């Protein structure tokens, strides 16, 4: 799993 | 910007 | 920035 | 786990 | 202006 | 992730 | 100005 | 991370 929120 | 990855 | 990894 | 919040 | 990569 | 705001 | 890196 | 505010 790998997540990013900008 | 939003991403996700699994 | 939020960052997620497992 | 590894998380990073700014 | 405004730029956005990823 | 890279982004520029002018 | 605005610059951000991840 | 590498953020710059002017």
């Amino acid at each position: 799993l790998y997540q990013l929120e900008n």
